[PDB]
């Protein structure tokens, strides 16, 4: 069995960049997917890509501002975030595993459903201005 890890958190000042590192994933083809989660607020989808043909989905307000990122032997997935804004003061959580079949079809491409099998603590960014 596996358990997800991330790293690559902190605080940033504003227009700065910082790499987001989730490890874990044993899948050649399945979806990884990085979450925010604004403190007090909902779960917000940043980013999803589908091992198997590396579509990537990116989330319109990261549109431009955020790379996503696998090592070789997919082994690790890497968000790599530039142009911070104090908006994306958060903390970031990883997940992989689609439950559902209209997760599996979403992954990369729309919004979707995007529930997850398995998920990771995540780690903390905090955009300074
Ligand atoms: C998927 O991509 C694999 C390599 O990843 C690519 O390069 C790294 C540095 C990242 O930028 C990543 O986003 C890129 O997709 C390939 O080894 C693999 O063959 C690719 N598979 C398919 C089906 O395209």
């Amino acid at each position: 069995q596996v358990q997800l890890q991330e790293s690559g958190g902190g605080s940033v000042q504003a227009g700065g960049s910082l790499r987001l590192s989730c490890s874990g994933y044993t899948y050649s083809s399945n979806c990884v997917v990085w979450f925010r989660q604004t403190p007090g607020k909902e779960r917000e989808v940043v980013a999803s890509i589908y091992t198997g043909d590396n579509s990537t989905y990116y989330a319109d307000s990261v549109k431009g501002r955020f790379t996503i990122s696998l090592d070789n032997g997919k082994k690790t997935l890497y968000l790599q975030m530039d142009s911070l804004e104090a908006e994306d003061t958060a903390r970031y959580y990883c997940a992989a595993g689609a439950a559902t079949t209209q997760t599996m079809v979403a992954c990369g491409r729309t919004p979707g459903p995007y529930e997850l099998k398995y998920w990771g603590q995540g780690t903390q960014v905090t955009v300074s201005s």
